[PDB]
């Protein structure tokens, strides 16, 4: 599914993402916008290293989920990458929380560094009631 902006903001809030490990909801929204356009079924194959990015946060198979076809990969979220393609984003959120329990935090997604870091991200949650 493709979420509408404020629908996603409230969904993420109910799932406990506002301020998780210090990360504001607006940062999570900025991440989802630029990774996938709020699209839970999005996939991106990385021919360079044979990994694939999955779902609304475009979480990568080399480290975070298992798809069986990524060489020398691990599965730190202990999920099938299929779980990151559901309309219900609970599992994707659990995995995103696992990602940011590691040292880099939200910087684990390079797109966040390029599109959200040191930026005014307040627009992504304006009007959503969060
Ligand atoms: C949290 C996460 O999935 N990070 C991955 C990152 O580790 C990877 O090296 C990069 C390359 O496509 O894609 C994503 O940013």
């Amino acid at each position: 599914k493709v979420f509408e902006r404020c629908e996603l903001a409230r969904t993420l809030k109910r799932l406990g993402m506002d301020g998780y490990r210090g990360i504001s909801l607006a940062n999570w929204m900025c991440l989802a916008k630029w990774e996938s356009g709020y699209n839970t079924r999005a996939t991106n194959y990385n021919a360079g290293d044979r990994s694939t990015d999955y779902g609304i946060f475009q979480i990568n198979s080399r480290y975070w989920c298992n798809d069986g076809k990524t060489p020398g990969a691990v599965n730190a979220c202990h999920l099938s990458c299929s779980a990151l393609l559901q309309d219900n984003i609970a599992d994707a959120v659990a995995c995103a929380k696992r990602v940011v329990r590691d040292p880099q935090g939200i910087r684990a997604w390079v797109a966040w560094r390029n599109r959200c870091q040191n930026r005014d991200v307040r627009q992504y949650v304006q009007g959503c009631g969060v």
